[PDB]
């Protein structure tokens, strides 16, 4: 019922950390939690989710060679992924119409739909914002960071997807609060989550347990959570 897209400019702000994140720390609270991972790179969800090869990905539902309930696979803390398989561009050419109908049945199948769109601004991403009502922009402490992010911003708002807010990820705790003025300054939006720059998240990605499982209190987690909070 409700339909994210975690977007970012750049190509490494460690989004898809948060997206993992917020969706095990999502599913902790008790919401039925689905991530649909948009990003056919390296170094995805599939990675910090811990999870074993996907078999079955959207592209397949597509082709018609399965269910979209075999898309569908359960992880860490009970949050629930949803593999592209191919990018979004190309899914949405094979058929633009089974697509949405396949988006439809997973946000049946859910309370919040967490779609980990693709690094930057390609076909792909521009069409993951459309596809969400909301965007939560993620953006590094870096002015080049902010600026890309400030086009990703833009673009939901020319396709009319809403603004749920920006999450400024490996800060210093330090200047944080002239920091967080300073950047919702340059990209009018407000920040709802700040996530320090901690080694637990890293070390999270290298073993395969998303840090709010792993370390519940190390600053990283907290902060994520505290996000989830907001935005439930």
């Amino acid at each position: 019922v409700r339909t994210i897209t975690v977007a970012s400019g750049k190509g490494g702000t460690g989004k898809t950390t948060i997206t993992a994140n917020l969706g095990v720390a999502l599913a902790q609270l008790g919401h039925d939690v689905t991530i649909v991972d948009a990003d056919i790179t390296m170094a995805n969800l599939e990675l910090i989710l811990g999870m074993e090869g996907l078999p079955v990905t959207l592209q397949n539902v597509l082709a018609g060679e399965a269910r979209i309930d075999e898309a569908i696979y359960v992880g860490p803390g009970g949050v629930k992924v949803v593999p592209a398989g191919v990018s979004l561009e190309g899914l949405r050419k094979a058929n633009p119409e089974k697509l949405e109908d396949v988006l439809t049945q997973i946000m049946e199948s859910t309370d919040i739909l967490l779609l980990d769109a693709p690094a930057g601004l390609e076909r792909s991403a521009v069409i993951a914002i459309a596809a969400a009502q909301e965007l939560l922009l993620v953006v590094n402490p870096e002015i080049s960071s902010i600026t890309d992010g400030l086009k990703t911003k833009i673009v939901a708002e020319r396709l009319g997807t809403k603004v749920l807010g920006v999450v400024v990820n490996r800060i210093t705790t330090l200047g944080i609060e002239m920091a967080k003025n300073e950047i919702e300054a340059i990209l009018e939006a407000k920040v709802i989550g700040l996530i320090p720059e901690d080694p637990e998240v890293r070390r999270a990605a290298a073993y395969g347990k998303p840090v709010v499982l792993r370390s519940p209190n190390s600053p990283a987690a907290r902060a994520i959570v505290e996000l989830a909070n907001y935005i439930a």
